[PDB]
C-alpha cells in the first residue's frame, strides 16, 4: 500500500501540472510529452526514502474517522513528491556542475521547473490547508540550507574567495548538517508532522539532533564506500579523491597521520592521476582507518539509539517511524 | 528620494542576509565577505526599473497617517528587491547558459543562493503582514511562468523534442508575455498593489493586458537593436541572429519574404559566420522591416495609451505610475 499510493498521487500530480501547462499556460502537446518524459527521467528511478519517509510518519501519527486519514494519507503523498522533486531538482544541478548548447539550456531550464513544480503541487494540493504558509516557510527555509551547505562543500578545498585548514570533523559536520542532513532527514519528519497537524508534540531539539546524527552516519558510509567500494558495486565510479573532497577519510587521516604522511598526503590529493589516487587509498589502509570507521559508526549508532528512546517518552508513534528511517540508513 | 530609499533598504535586506547566514546557519566571515561581494555584483549596477516601479506604485495608492505610509514604502522597497534579486538569479543562470570546475559550481551555487535570497526576505520583512502567502503564491506563480517561458524561447528553433514552425507572430507573443512580460511588467505592478491593500479595486484584465502590450513594445524594440544597435551604443554583442532567435524581425521577414528570399534566409540563419549574419542584415534592410518596426510599435503605442484609460476610469492613481513604467519603455 505505501508505493503503490506514492505511485497513484504521482500519476495525480503529474496530470495536475501538465494539464496546468495545456490550460493555463499555451503549452502545445509535444512539450507537454517532452516534459511528463523529464518528469519521469528525473523524479523515478530512485528508492523514494524521503517521500516513503513522510507516508510513513503520517501513518504512524494518526494510527496512534475514514475522512481525515484519507486526506492526511493523500496530503503525506503531496509533500513526498515535493521533496523528490527537491531532490530530483539537486541532481539536474549537480549534472550541470559535473560537465549554443541546446542540453545545457535544457538542463538549466529543468532544475528551474523541477523546483517550481514543488511550489505548484503544494499551492494547489494545499489551497485550503491552514499548514500551506508554515509548510512553504519549512520548505523554503530547508532548501536555502541545502544551497549554503552546497557552498560549504564546494569551497571546503579553498577559501579567501589548496587549504586543508577546513579539513575538521567540526567543519565536516557542518557540510554534512546543511548540504545533507536537513533536507534527507530533517524535511521529511518535518512535513510527516506538519500534514498530521503533530509539530507541537514534538521535542524538536531531539529530532533535529537525531537527523543530524543518522545525515552523519549517512554520509560517513558513503564517504568509506566513494573510495573503496567498487563501481559494479556502489553504481557510481567514486571520485571524492580526485575532487579533493573533505570527505571522512581525509579529516580522520589528517589528524592521526605523521608529518611525513600528511605531506605525502597533501602532494597525493585533489588529482586525477591513477597512481595518486592509489597512493591515498594505501595511506587510508596504512593509517588502520577502516578500523576506526567500525567504531566511529557504533559511537555514533549508540548516540541515535539512545535519542529515540527520549523522544518515545513524549512521542511514542513518532519515534517508530524515526526508527524505520534509521533502520533504512543502518541497513 | 526613491532612489536613496531603494538602496538604504538593500543595505538593511543585506545586513539582516548576512546576519542571519554568520549568527543561523554558522558562516565564517570569509564566506560572509563572499556572499557579500556576490550580492553586490549580481544585485547592484543596474537601473532598477522594475524595484522601481515597486515604489512608484506603492506612492500613488496611498497618497490617492504616517504608520501606515512609512510601512507600505518600507515594504514596496523590499518587494523590488524581490524582482531585482529574482532578475539577478535569472542573469546568473544565463551566464551558466553562454558557458572539477569550481567557477561553474559557484555560478551555480549564486544562482540557487539569489533566488533562495527572495524568500528569506519576504519571510522576515514580511513575517506578520497578512498578504505574506497571497505574495509568496503570485511571485512562485510568475517564476514558474518565466521558466516556461524560457523552455518556449529556448526550444523555438526546434521541436519533437531547425524548424521555422513556430516563427510567426502568435509565438512570439507567447515567448515575449511568459519569458519577459510577467516578471517584468506584471510582478512590480501586481506587488505596488499587494503592499498598497489596493489588489481588488483595479481590473486585472487591462492591467495584464497593458504589461503583456508593454512587455510587447520592449521586446520589438530590444529585438530591433540587438541586430541593428552597433555594440558600443547597446552595451552587448547583438548574437540574435547567430543564435537563430525567433526575433520580431525574423517573424516579420517570413510573412512578406518571397520564396527565394525565405530560402537564402533558411540558409544563413542560426549561424556564426559574420558573411551569413550580414545576409541576415542585408535581408532585413530590403524587405524594409525597419518601416515595418516604426508603424508596429506606434500601433502597439496606441493600444496601450487606450488601455491606460480605462484603467484610470476605476483605477486614476494607479494609471498614473503605469504612464510612468510605460515612459521608461516608450524612451
Ligand atoms: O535515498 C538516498 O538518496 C540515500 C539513502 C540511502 Cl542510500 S539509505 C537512506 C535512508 C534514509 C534516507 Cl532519508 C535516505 C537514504
Ligand atoms: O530594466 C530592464 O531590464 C529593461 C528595461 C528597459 Cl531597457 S526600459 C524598461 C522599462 C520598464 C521596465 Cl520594468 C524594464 C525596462
Amino acid at each position: 500500500m505505501p508505493m503503490q499510493m506514492f505511485m497513484q498521487v504521482y500519476d495525480e500530480i503529474q496530470m495536475f501540472l501538465l494539464e496546468e501547462l495545456e490550460l493555463k499556460f499555451d503549452m502545445d502537446p509535444n512539450r507537454v510529452r517532452y516534459l511528463r518524459k523529464m518528469m519521469d527521467t528525473t523524479c523515478l528511478g530512485g528508492k523514494y526514502n524521503r517521500g516513503l519517509t513522510v507516508i510513513d510518519v503520517a501513518e504512524s501519527l494518526l494510527s496512534l474517522d475514514g475522512a481525515r486519514r484519507k486526506r492526511v494519507l493523500h496530503d503525506a503523498c503531496v509533500c513526498g513528491w515535493m521533496i523528490e522533486f527537491l531532490q530530483a531538482h539537486y541532481l539536474v544541478e549537480d549534472d550541470i556542475m559535473d560537465n549554443p548548447d541546446v542540453t545545457v539550456q535544457c538542463a538549466i531550464n529543468d532544475g528551474l521547473l523541477l523546483k517550481s513544480w514543488t511550489h505548484m503541487m503544494a499551492m494547489h494540493f494545499f489551497a485550503d490547508r491552514p499548514f500551506l504558509q508554515d509548510l512553504l516557510c519549512r520548505f523554503n527555509r530547508v532548501d536555502y540550507t541545502t544551497a549554503v551547505g552546497q557552498l560549504y562543500d564546494v569551497t571546503s578545498m579553498f577559501d579567501s574567495n589548496t587549504d586543508f585548514a577546513e579539513f575538521t570533523l567540526s567543519n565536516y559536520k557542518r557540510i554534512v548538517k546543511y548540504k545533507t542532513a536537513y533536507y534527507t532527514y530533517l524535511l521529511p519528519l518535518v512535513m510527516g508532522l506538519i500534514v498530521s497537524e503533530a509539530l507541537p508534540t514534538v521535542d524538536m531539539g531531539v529530532t533535529e539532533e537525531l537527523a543530524m546524527l543518522m545525515g552523519e552516519y549517512f554520509q560517513v558510509q558513503d564517504d568509506v564506500m566513494d573510495c573503496f567500494t567498487p563501481p559494479e558495486r556502489l553504481g557510481k565510479v567514486g571520485t571524492d579523491i580526485q575532487d579533493a573532497k573533505c570527505s571522512w577519510l581525509a579529516v580522520t587521516f589528517l589528524a592521526k597521520a605523521s608529518s611525513a604522511q600528511v605531506a605525502e598526503f597533501k602532494a597525493n590529493y585533489g588529482s586525477g592521476d591513477s597512481e595518486k589516487v592509489a597512493t591515498v587509498r594505501r595511506l587510508y589502509e596504512e593509517a588502520d582507518l577502516q578500523g576506526d570507521y567500525v567504531a566511529y559508526e557504533a559511537a555514533v549508532a549508540e548516540q541515535v539509539k539512545e535519542l529515540i528512546e527520549k523522544l518515545r517518552l513524549c512521542s511514542p508513534g513518532f519515534a517508530a517511524s524515526v526508527e524505520t528511517l534509521w533502520g533504512k540508513t543502518y541497513k
